[PDB]
């Protein structure tokens, strides 16, 4: 293909980076601003002073006594008027039981927390909702929207194997819609036009992803230090760039996030810089429309995303079928990033060429390719609990 990729391990100024502690003091800052600038833009603040966390339901005897459910009023404000999100936490009763803290996969959703499992008790989303949303009426959750996206959670098997699930509705961050912003805690956190380097929808799902992670910090069922937080598609792009800022998650996990996400930008396979700012221009920050057509321009690539996840645990995984993702775009990152990984004594995947279907390669920086549409399948979530198994921080040192 028609394109070179800038080096993870040498700096802006030209030197290389020989060790762990350059990477970490130097470089990750140096790469942390350039996609803050140029991609996602910039995230204002963290953690904003005055959060309360408000548990609004308790139920020690969720789906049929599998687990305790808890669902959380996550305020970014002490006013009662403050925006918040809702956080939906199921806790496997089995680790509860045995005074253990249970560790705890976390991600967003597409439609809603109700539409995550068939559970009659979550609460029913009253936001706005995309066309999209199986199930939906001008734009709000309808009962039969219950358990519509439950293909994509396979809650009880996550449980079973000794898992939390934590979710918030994507919406309640930012609605994935093209005037999304102007409705979206960004909003609240003197003009009306953001700025050229100002986050969109990716940079502040991302953020959500880590207050949540504060919340769980709080919740004495879990262990908030082995967190993997994970996403697919769009919500993965968001994944991402919370496991790269927020080095507090454990393990991170981008389910077919393709362009902006995983994907090579400078690839030039399935969506564009051009296509995707042209569709969601609430995704990036303004000055990523610079690379509209422009991808040779681009200062980093997303194998630098990937990079800033060292040497955390890091899961890569694309569709067969998936062609828009450009899932050897996807594969090749992993590649490109492997030798930061390999810096921290990690390894990625064995191959030069894209592994054959359902053969996930690479030790704590992995790889797989499935059959199939894009999506987020059974298959995906059992590589994904293997890799968590083996890879993830344990409860001892
Ligand atoms: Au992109
Ligand atoms: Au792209
Ligand atoms: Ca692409
Ligand atoms: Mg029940
Ligand atoms: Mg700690």
């Amino acid at each position: 293909s028609a394109y070179t990729l800038p080096d993870p391990l040498v700096g802006a100024d030209g030197t290389r980076v020989h060790d762990r502690a350059t990477w970490q003091h130097r470089r990750r800052p140096e790469l942390l601003q350039l996609f803050a600038r140029e991609v996602y833009g910039r995230t204002p603040l963290g953690r904003p002073e005055g959060m309360v966390f408000k548990v609004t339901t308790m139920e020690h005897a969720a789906l049929g006594g599998a687990a305790t459910r808890k669902e959380v009023t996550v305020r970014f404000g002490r006013d009662p008027n403050a925006p918040s999100m809702q956080l939906l936490l199921y806790v496997p009763n089995a680790v509860i039981a045995r005074a253990e803290r249970a560790p705890v996969f976390l991600g967003l959703n597409f439609y809603g927390n109700h539409t995550v499992h068939t559970d009659p008790a979550i609460a029913l989303s009253a936001r706005w909702i995309p066309a999209e949303a199986p199930n939906g009426a001008n734009h709000r959750a309808t009962e039969a929207a219950r358990g519509s996206d439950a293909q994509k959670w396979p809650v009880e098997q996550i449980l079973a194997r000794g898992y939390a699930v934590a979710t918030v509705y994507c919406g309640d961050l930012c609605p994935d819609r093209p005037d999304g912003l102007n409705a979206s805690v960004a909003s609240w956190l003197a003009g009306d036009q953001r700025a050229p380097d100002a986050w969109g929808a990716i940079g502040v799902w991302a953020w959500g992803l880590s207050r949540a992670l504060d919340y769980l910090e709080t919740d004495p069922l879990v262990d908030a230090s082995r967190v993997a937080v994970h996403g697919h598609s769009r919500l993965g792009k968001a994944a991402l760039w919370a496991g790269a800022q927020d080095d507090r998650f454990a393990l991170v996990i981008s389910n077919e996030s393709g362009c902006g996400g995983a994907a090579l930008s400078k690839r030039i396979h399935g969506e564009t810089v051009a296509r995707i700012n042209t569709v969601f221009p609430h995704w990036f920050a303004r000055n990523f429309r610079r690379y509209d057509d422009h991808e040779e321009a681009l200062p980093v690539d997303q194998h630098e995303l990937l990079a800033l996840v060292a040497p955390r645990p890091l899961y890569v995984a694309s569709a067969e079928d998936d062609d828009w993702a450009d899932p050897r775009g996807e594969f090749l990152a992993v590649k490109a990033a492997e030798p930061v990984f390999r810096l921290f004594g990690q390894t990625g995947p064995s191959g030069e060429d894209v592994p054959r279907v359902n053969e996930p390669s690479g030790g704590a920086l992995r790889y797989h390719i499935r059959p199939g549409p894009h999506g987020m399948t059974a298959q995906d979530w059992a590589f994904y609990l293997a890799f968590a198994d083996e890879w993830l921080k344990s409860a001892l040192p």
